[PDB]
């Protein structure tokens, strides 16, 4: 139905405000199920479709969720007896909805959640979630495409994660905060979203230590209460605008940006010639006249974030030389590069390596997004392409970016969103 | 808004008729553009959505195409001056539509075809097509997501294909049949569809030698005429039914099956315990009581066909042990296995290897197809799952299978196609 | 304790003679075990260490082998009762020595051959050899690092190879020529060495059809006799000199070169700017002033030979741009590129891809070969490096090249072989 | 010259003492170059060949090194003017010798170190070392296979490591401790060896903060002095004995073992059925009657250490089912599994994944080690193989294990080391 039309050749200048983090708000909404009494109030909630889906998931568990979009605020009342079922209708749209499994085990000792199927970008199975829950004393059945977890008594244990899975970390944390005794998670996810989740759980009465470090220690408690919490800024939306500034000879202040949440991206953009400055008001990015090539390798935090990879390929594809990207977190997250061949991108892909030759002008063309970050990457490429770029499948964009086109317009970009 | 409902536990018995090959009919329809005079009549044309799309592509080049579905017959009149443009509207639906580029170069010396974008299953770029056309004297421009190829005079040359690409082979053959002098294609595609294409071109007045071998030799001619041609049987539809018989303790005759077009699959099914017999009337497959594990590696013909891989994983997942599949032709063609986790499939994926443990019962669940062959694989899995399987996204199935559910019903399978 | 010293800066000019093929002579020596009566005489046998090793292997089976090095000729008398044991002392030096297993099964119905261990360049297991032998009626035991195969009666059967393994193809052919009835090998190796092996077996009284094609058919016979045979020219030694000419602005005639045995290499060198001509006396290679980049993908014949890959990286590393090589036949055959970093080669490796930037001068340095073809590649790099290159571990070079330095001197190259 | 002979079937019982860490002692020896005045005394130095090589490297820089093997003690006097050259004679034996580059830059502002060549197990280039040194103000030339780094004034800077390279981390830390101002290394190596290096540097008068965390901060100082330091226990030698106990139904106390240095291995061995207990005297491992399969993925610390991978495959290969290992740190570190096919190991390898079927008895055979940890893994496999295992290339074992056979004998293992 809709497309974003982009003309290139304009420098981005000004200030940009950033929404609260998609990847923090979804687990924190699930965390609100832990409050047996009181009203949870979340501030700085972004208006994204994944938030609407998660709000539906939670309502279907017998919970009142009001989203005041104007105030960017969600109130949750989970004080009634919860239902325990999250069907494929919701999990098929968004597999993040499975992080309700942990709170449901803590509250009810029972959860019945649809097994996620395929993802475009080539996701992992939920094996590490289940490993965690089994370690805490849960029995796991599968029938009719559902995972049913039952635990009369959750008991703390030592759990080693083979990979530092963000999702498994979140799911297990939220079960363990009400398990009897000590839980220790080794090789936890260290991402800033984990820290924000830990911060709210602690306010709710939990005891979570070492969030953001290699080892997390959780002391179980009997009762959790509701609190007010402001979602941390979205480091990926921030980073997307940092790339946009760096590739357009821009001068853009990302308001209240937390630089410690983008150490990799900042370092890499500086290697490509950008000047990046921490100021009282946020992080300023000044794009160079000559964009220099650099190689990028994605890894679990604190390495380079996979959620910045697609956006980063856009600037690598206009750099003056050959750049390489290696994706070690996702199996099939180069589909945007396949599309950008329509825009005359010279790129060779083999397995989880892509080789980009940026000594070619990008050309406007009609292009279809394949996933959330691919949509942003195609728009960014449009900022530097010659002619007119038309980006479609904006359903993907809306999952993670609010008012992307308007924020870009306000920075001087020639970007419209229109009907076909 | 349709689904296939499957109950497992039934043995397949009887005879099944197979349609003409999807992968032969699409390039042969393009080949019909070469006939400057006469009416081309194609018989044994399958009723698939890709055929409808290809018929539209060809009409938009100023050609009359009539499809009599009842007779499985298409007449083509390409005797008027051709237009040269194939837009993204069609190429985005089906990238096979680019094989019109070759005939357009031969007839007009001009072609303007949309550059294909991303494919779900992780396709190659069209670099080898363009390499071929440049070798024959074509200039190539890109603008607005179109490849424009201009050739005043096509001149035969020696062309080495880095990979034995079926599509590049087809596109180049069809340009070269009207080039001046000799063309030699080294490391050509050897697939049976190439042979059928060569067979019709030869009847049309062309001189193509060595089709099906490692080296193809083409002597250019001035004029090609229209002919009647019956499309070769679909070896992949045939093979799909061979797998179904082998996994259900079946006894199924695949009518008029060409066994030399399934040497790999036949050999592998026999390794898994099947008895397979060439008869006057076709190939009979008798499924064993104990399905034995086997490993599979996809390769260009004459190795194991990637188009049989998804179907083959279905039988590997009910074999009595661990089986391994290695996909060396496509990057991301294991998404069906991600879905089959909903059906309790125990499978580990890393890169282009998948490890399947078949000592677990499959379970019915709602499952969404991701691509043509994945849809067939999910139905086949349903035949052996306990409970009710519901397969969705039948738009993918209809691209390559005609009346799949009816043919299965006629073999004793409990399969319905119904509205939601 | 020898080294080759190379100074760069000279163009190669002249004629080069090529030895008989290492990869044909080793299996054909094994084939000579099949002759129960008579003296086998092989001509055009190269003086390489692998030939000396194979001659030892065969003597230990109670056979007389005389190597007249001056005449490049080996006589074999295998008319006595054969011993059946080939120990790890020999197989650990050279795993090609296992192709005696096939002839031993045909003559004796018994073979006891050491299981090969690891290879530097990352070889396959011998699973496909054993699959073939089991298919013909052989029982297989493993004990104390030996494979023991017993077959009272070999019986012809259909055998599908999952990969077109040269070694498995050779081993199975040589067992099957004396099996009762018809044998069919599907997805056989198509390499020219297979053809030469088939050619001698046929002269010896066997019936081997379709060698060099996708399907091989063998009709078993009761008796085989000894013959005279001239080994086919070594296409890899030939190809090595073609690369040397192409990278040094050379003009070199490779005497009596069979161009159909280097279709991929010839095509790729022409893509890099070389002019290559079939003449009465052989194949002439004329190197361009400007060496152009090209990408290379190794595959089973008829694709680009892995045995030419290392040599080809040498010319790719001096081409005017970025080139990519993809090795799909061996796991770890880029160790030469790791060494060439000492020569200032700019190359990035990930998995089975290597990315070479040739817009940098190579520099002479002391470098150690890691395997046969790496040794040749380092010498070739020396031809274009600035300064003095010293190549060591010439034990690897002598496995596959006879008088490499002298042949290069005769073409005008500044190459000496000296003691340390 | 020598082999280790192993008979299987015996349970390991007793206490084992562990040497100081190879991977700490080598960089700490290099660190001793920073002391311009005084005598450095290192305690708990293991008697390994890498220590002898490193001692030679350091002497050639005009330094006195005395190794009292009986006291496990090394004194270093680096108070004279240092020479700056480390030739290929030493770097070709052991690429760890390049970590002298950092201290040489700090002391002299000049270093001339041979570029490492190929490694068997498929190492990285030294790009990240050079990136670090360039960031601190060093000029880098390559000529004749040497890297020459010159820096009149080292100046602190922010450095992001694309990969958390242990070697690059060590080299950069040792330069930065004497750079002017603040250095910040982001995505540093977190390994315990880094911590021990930091601990000695701090005692020597340096200011290194955040060792073991994601970010390291270094404040430059003018002068460093000599100290006494006891090398931390070798966590890999410790872990090797933990595996040996776990696979032999053993009961072994690893004296003074630091469990926080083997969180991954301990967790994984417990998943395989072992009982592991922290005691006053160290860590006790009790091997189960039934060894259970588990999957293993190597990663930078704090994930599963690649230096434990080979040893771990030995226990995975006798577990009661199928296990998978994924090696994400090194490209070609599965060569031991290629050898263990001689011992009847059923294993499939593809890329950086290996699939092990442990429902087969291992068999003794002659087997050749390919690298340090492969040698240990083959001995461990011998402990469970039936018959006699003979492990050769003990030159590799001696690089990292002191008196391996004697420590195993003392635990009740049937292990001899003898001449051939
Ligand atoms: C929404 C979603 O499914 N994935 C998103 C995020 O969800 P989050 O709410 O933090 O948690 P989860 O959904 O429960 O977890 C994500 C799903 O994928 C597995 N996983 C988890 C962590 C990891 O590192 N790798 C990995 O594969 C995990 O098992 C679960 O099934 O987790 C990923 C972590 O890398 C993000 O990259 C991704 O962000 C998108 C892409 C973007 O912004 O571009
Ligand atoms: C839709 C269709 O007909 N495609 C099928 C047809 O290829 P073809 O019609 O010749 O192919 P193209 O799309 O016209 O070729 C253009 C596009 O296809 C890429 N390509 C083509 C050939 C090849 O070997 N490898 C390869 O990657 C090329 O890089 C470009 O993106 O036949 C092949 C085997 O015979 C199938 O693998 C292929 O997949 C169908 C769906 C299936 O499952 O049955
Ligand atoms: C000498 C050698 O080791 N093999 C060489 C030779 O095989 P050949 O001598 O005829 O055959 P075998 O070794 O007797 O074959 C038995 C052994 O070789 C493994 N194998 C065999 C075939 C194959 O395709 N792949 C493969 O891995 C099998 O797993 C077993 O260990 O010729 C092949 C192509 O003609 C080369 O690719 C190969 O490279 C050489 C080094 C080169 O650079 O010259
Ligand atoms: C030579 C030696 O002693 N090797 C050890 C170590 O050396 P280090 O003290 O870091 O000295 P360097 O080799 O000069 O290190 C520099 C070079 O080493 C590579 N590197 C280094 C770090 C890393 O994380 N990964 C990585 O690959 C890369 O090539 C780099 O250029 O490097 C590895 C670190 O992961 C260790 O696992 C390895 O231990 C052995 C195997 C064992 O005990 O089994």
């Amino acid at each position: 139905m809709e497309e974003i039309i982009v003309r290139g050749g304009n420098q981005l200048n000004g200030t940009v405000r950033i929404e609260g983090a998609k990847n923090a708000v979804l687990p924190i909404l699930a965390a609100s199920l832990l409050a047996e009494e009181g009203i949870t109030t979340l501030d700085n909630v972004p208006i994204l479709s994944d938030v609407f889906t998660m709000n539906q998931v939670i309502r279907h568990l017998n919970v009142d969720v009001d989203f005041d979009e104007q105030k960017n605020q969600v109130t949750i009342d989970a004080s009634r007896q919860l239902e325990i079922e999250a069907p494929y209708e919701y999990v098929s749209q968004m597999r993040a909805s499975i992080v309700v499994m942990g709170p449901l085990l803590a509250r009810n000792g029972h959860a019945k959640v649809a097994m996620p199927g395929g993802c475009a970008i080539g996701k992992r199975p939920i094996d590490l979630h289940l490993k965690g829950f089994q370690a805490l004393g849960a029995k796991i059945i599968q029938k009719n495409g559902y995972i049913e977890a039952i635990a009369d008594e959750l008991i703390g244990n030592t759990i080693y994660l083979d990979f530092p899975s963000v999702g498994a970390t979140q799911n297990i944390m939220m079960a363990a905060v009400k398990a009897k005794g000590t839980t220790i998670i080794e090789n936890v996810a260290r991402e800033p979203e984990i820290v924000d989740l830990a911060n709210i759980l602690n306010k709710m009465g939990a005891q979570v230590y070492g969030a953001g470090t290699e080892t997390m220690r959780i002391e179980g408690v009997d009762h959790l209460h509701a609190v007010n919490h402001s979602i941390v800024q979205d480091r990926i939306e921030a980073g997307t605008f940092m790339v946009a500034a760096a590739m357009t000879q821009g001068n853009v202040l990302i308001a209240d940006a937390i630089s410690e949440h983008n150490r990799p991206l900042i370092s890499k953009l500086i290697e490509m010639g950008a000047e990046i400055i921490e100021e009282e008001g946020g992080v300023r990015v000044i794009g160079p006249k000559h964009i220099l090539p650099t190689d990028v390798k994605t890894m679990p935090h604190p390495g380079f974030p996979t959620d910045m990879q697609a956006q980063m390929t856009a600037i690598q594809l206009v750099a003056e030389g050959t750049s390489v990207v290696t994706e070690t977190v996702f199996e099939n997250r180069f589909q945007h590069l396949e599309e950008m061949r329509r825009m005359n991108a010279h790129v060779k892909i083999d397995g989880n390596v892509a080789i980009m030759d940026g000594n070619h002008e990008l050309q406007g063309a009609e292009v279809y997004a394949t996933d959330l970050r691919a949509a942003a990457a195609l728009v960014l490429a449009g900022l530097k392409a010659n002619g007119i770029t038309r980006v479609r499948n904006l359903n993907y964009l809306d999952r993670g970016y609010y008012n992307f086109h308007i924020k870009l317009q306000q920075l001087g970009a020639d970007v419209e969103r229109v009907d076909m």
